[PDB]
This record gives C-alpha cells, sequence and structure tokens, in this order.
C-alpha cells in the first residue's frame, strides 16, 4: 500500500492461438490514491499502440486494479520483439514504464 505497482502479463500461447492476434496486458495496482488510472501502450520506438480501455477509473470489482489491452501482430510476438507500457496515475512525478517480450 502507498506505492503504486505495475507489472505486465504475456499473453499465453494459447490465448494468442485462439484469438490469433496478440494482446498486451498491463495490471497496475497497490495505488496510493484510489481515486482514477490509465493505462498507456506503446511500441519500444516510442510509437503508441492501440490500446482499449473501459473506465477511465481504476475497476474495484474482483480486482482493485486498471487493466490496458493493447492489440498487436502475432508477428511481433514471434520476431521476439518487446513493447513498452507506461502508467500515468499523476500521483508519482516519474510515469512508470515496462517492457515486455515472449
Amino acid at each position: 500500500m502507498g506505492d503504486i505497482l505495475t507489472f505486465t502479463i504475456p499473453p499465453s500461447f494459447a490465448d494468442i492461438f485462439l484469438s490469433k492476434s496478440a494482446n498486451l496486458t498491463c495490471l497496475v495496482s497497490n495505488l496510493a490514491t484510489y481515486e482514477t488510472l490509465n493505462i498507456s501502450w506503446a511500441s519500444q520506438s516510442g510509437e503508441p499502440l492501440e490500446t482499449k480501455i473501459k473506465v477511465m477509473e481504476s475497476h474495484p470489482n474482483g480486482t482493485f486494479s486498471a487493466k490496458g489491452v493493447a492489440s498487436v501482430s502475432v508477428e511481433d510476438w514471434n520476431n521476439r520483439k518487446e513493447f513498452v507500457c507506461t502508467v500515468t496515475h499523476r500521483d508519482l512525478p516519474s510515469p512508470q514504464k515496462k517492457f515486455i517480450s515472449k
């Protein structure tokens, strides 16, 4: 508590097989201020990724965290690419960035 935690979750081989699209998932928890929260996904090159997020506020149902789902090409995951998620809670002076790779 009182310290913002950011973790990234990779899509499973099975999951990618079902949808035939790889998805980037970010989990942000332990928010010192459970007011509102946003999730941001971008390519390593600093290029914003198509991300779909429902509710600009963190979800207190089942979990107390927010998740951002970005749709990437299976090719990227297959080519060992890496993506960057940045969490902007405004609570911290420096947004936390996370690297994700299969």
